[PDB]
DNA sequence: TAGGATTGCGCAATAT
DNA sequence: AATATTGCGCAATCCT
């Protein structure tokens, strides 16, 4: 039938579409990934450093 | 054919195995955004209170 | 009721 | 030989 190949070739093109974007969200969410986990070691850091900072000027004031 | 039958039924199989699988690992790497984005909003938290308790230490100086 | 978007699945060629 | 992967596509259901 022409009516049915017609309806089935606008589905089809609808489901490439859907699964691009589908495909597209993923690859976008690894990025975010990738981005997040590079902020984490960065605070990571961060925390660190300042939890020595503190612990020191915490100790010399104890020495008063 | 016999053979075709089981050929198919196996397929299917291994077929929608390997899509959940996919399936999963797209999932997982969703987890992980709302973990790591959790955690950095707690290790922020974290940065700010320490830099206020330093602030608050140093006055003391005064 | 119409029509695109989303989802699960089947098939068959092909990769492992 | 058998399982894993994937382009093409069907059909049901979801959503606007």
């Amino acid at each position: 039938s022409d009516e049915y190949k017609i309806r089935r070739e606008r589905n089809n093109i609808a489901v490439r579409k859907s699964r691009d974007k589908a495909k597209m969200r993923n690859l976008e969410t690894q990025h975010k990934v990738l981005e997040l986990t590079a902020e984490n070691e960065r605070l990571q850091k961060k925390v660190e450093q300042l939890s020595r900072e503190l612990s020191t000027l915490r100790n010399l004031f104890k020495q008063l």
